[PDB]
């Protein structure tokens, strides 16, 4: 593993990487998205403005950056415009993810649910999840299929595409699984936030990825080549490890 020459991050929770490799990281207890591009020293505070706790962090291949607002119960995106996303009654929401439609996928911890917005809509629809406890991390393949960590039920789920029911992912020994992570081979890779530990499932038998020194691990990102980016939350602290 190495570990990114970020600065002075505080409680880091979500982590995104786009397509040149710029990684992007929520530092939850500054209020503030930090990016570092491919190869550099220095990172870069986005100009999000009136962030309170945020979260979690998506981008898509048009650069545009999504961040779930958790303290002010709402979701940003910064094309340098800040807009607010028209969501509605959200609760301290967590995960962000968007596919390559433009749609983006929220969990609604504070609601137990999962909800979504088409691109340039007024219409929310909530996903039918059930049984939800403090969801908290969301991704989304290129077939649509949505994996959500349900926190407090020590599981992971996901909506098959064009399923009605969801299904129970085959992890085994989770505790507090905190987020996702979906590769173009639909390889799951999940943070097991209260055993230290990142695990992935191809297949019903898991593996344990060779970090060491987790505390707390919390935000998942994984890029084209297969390289893993995990935020350290307990050690202020942001780790990869090539395929």
């Amino acid at each position: 593993q190495t570990v990114l020459p970020f600065t002075g991050l505080n409680t880091p929770n979500g982590v995104a990487v786009d397509s040149a490799g710029t990684v992007y990281v929520t530092d939850k207890g500054n209020n503030r998205v930090v990016k570092l591009a491919a190869g550099s020293n220095t990172q870069t505070v986005l100009p999000f403005t009136g962030l309170n706790r945020p979260s979690g962090v998506a981008v898509d291949s048009a650069g545009t950056v999504w961040v779930t607002d958790h303290g002010n119960n709402r979701v940003v995106k910064l094309a340098n415009t800040q807009t607010v996303l028209p969501f509605t009654g959200l609760n301290t929401p967590n995960g962000v993810a968007v596919d390559s439609a433009g749609t983006v996928y929220v969990t609604d911890k504070g609601n137990n649910r999962v909800v979504k917005l088409a691109a340039g809509s007024n219409t929310q629809t909530v996903l039918p999840f059930t049984g939800l406890n403090r969801p908290s991390g969301v991704a989304v393949d290129s077939a649509g299929t949505v994996w959500v960590t349900d926190h407090g039920n020590n599981r992971v789920v996901k909506l098959a595409a064009g399923s009605n029911t969801q299904t129970v992912l085959p992890f085994t020994g989770l505790n507090t699984p905190n987020g996702v992570a979906v590769d173009s081979a639909g390889t799951v890779y999940v943070t097991d936030k209260g055993n230290n530990r990142v695990v992935k499932l191809a297949s019903n038998t898991q593996t344990v990825l060779p970090f060491t020194g987790l505390n707390r691990p919390s935000g998942v990102a994984v890029d084209s080549a297969g390289t893993v980016w995990v935020t350290d939350h307990g050690n202020n602290r942001v780790v990869k490890l090539a395929a």
